[PDB]
């Protein structure tokens, strides 16, 4: 279960219940629009909201994987790839053994923190989430940073490796939609925001939903 | 968060290997327990798995990672990066393609160096193993370019984590032991020779003092 595939968005949308009986076409058939489901808008602002996970205050109060991933970043976005992998690789022995000790990561965290590079990026968004998939966008200027050289973080943390994931996709996994969207808003507006911006989400469910066909026991079925 | 590998008195007790071992035997060793060699020599027999029987035999990890690591005893180190290179990405999506290997394994399955490995190994773990160790030679080669076998196939993972290494995990004991003794009788073996394993299982065992509560438990 560490390991399942993401969820597809019709998967999604079964797992937070989120499919109703579309009422627009349910009142005013669409031809080319047949048995399809309609959103809960609501209950997916929620879900997406949820997604956002903590706001940024301070790389300390980071978890240990997010912490040690971000000085990785870090380490790339200022052209030091030696301090880069050897974290990559005390994190990759260490997943061979029983558990890894993200400490390795704290004197590059200290080194590059307050860096010109760093303090743009978390200058500019203000979720966890949100700076470092753009301490992962900028760390590739340096050059290749696949998810790949962190396959560990699958089972450590599913949300912030499908996060990273993304960082690329034009198109997130509904799982990091609420985050990848809001990164965007951010990136949009040309500042940090608290304020949740996940409407592009919402957006986004509701027509992957309209691509999928249900069968008649399952139209009789939506609430 | 992650599995780990069990120590020798876990990997003991998860088997029922501990017996009482009698009033009638040593200083030092109070509250220790003793190990069925017979059960013991069942387990690790258990753990060498199946028969080398052609590489279309192996399972998809097992075939994949063996035509990297002849991709690697060859020196044809981009067919190797490329398969390892292209099972990473596709296991970041939803599935890893094993097929990319195929041509690999068409390619160098009947090399000099490939054959003479499959003569010497009767089973597909040490067979394997010893591909791992030759594909060394052409240079680094750590399970760090194959992080996913973990989830896919734990045996084996552990199995090739314990190339290089003096003491396997007991997990993987049995397969180890034969592997060692292959090298050493400088022939493949079908029949077991699996002893080295309960010999170091013994050794781990009596190193670690029991509870009362769990001396109780002993037969």
């Amino acid at each position: 279960g560490p390991w399942a595939m993401a969820l597809t968005p019709m998967e999604f949308a079964r797992k937070y219940n989120l499919l109703r009986k579309d009422d627009a076409l349910l009142d005013n058939p669409v031809p080319g629009e047949e048995m399809t489901a309609g959103i809960r808008r609501g209950d997916a602002k929620r879900v997406f909201t949820m997604q956002l996970g903590p706001y940024w205050d301070g790389f300390e109060e980071c978890s240990p994987q997010a912490y040690a991933l971000s000085a990785v970043f870090m380490a790339r976005m200022n052209r030091d790839r030696d301090a880069a992998n050897n974290i990559l690789k005390v994190l990759d022995k260490t997943f061979v053994d029983g558990k890894p000790d993200f400490s390795v990561a704290r004197p590059v965290m200290k080194k590059y923190q307050n860096s010109e590079l760093v303090q743009e990026v978390v200058a500019k968004h203000a979720y966890v989430l949100t700076v470092i998939a753009s301490l992962l966008e900028a760390a590739r200027e340096d050059g290749v940073v696949p998810s790949s050289e962190f396959l560990w973080l699958k089972p450590v943390d599913r949300r912030l490796w499908y996060m990273l994931n993304c960082v690329g996709r034009q198109t997130p996994y509904s799982e990091v939609a609420g985050p990848f969207a809001h990164w965007k808003a951010e990136k949009e507006m040309g500042r940090r925001s608290l304020v949740p911006m996940i409407d592009e989400a919402i957006r986004a469910l509701e027509i992957a939903v309209k691509e999928v066909r249900l069968t008649p026991r399952q139209m009789e079925e939506l609430e």
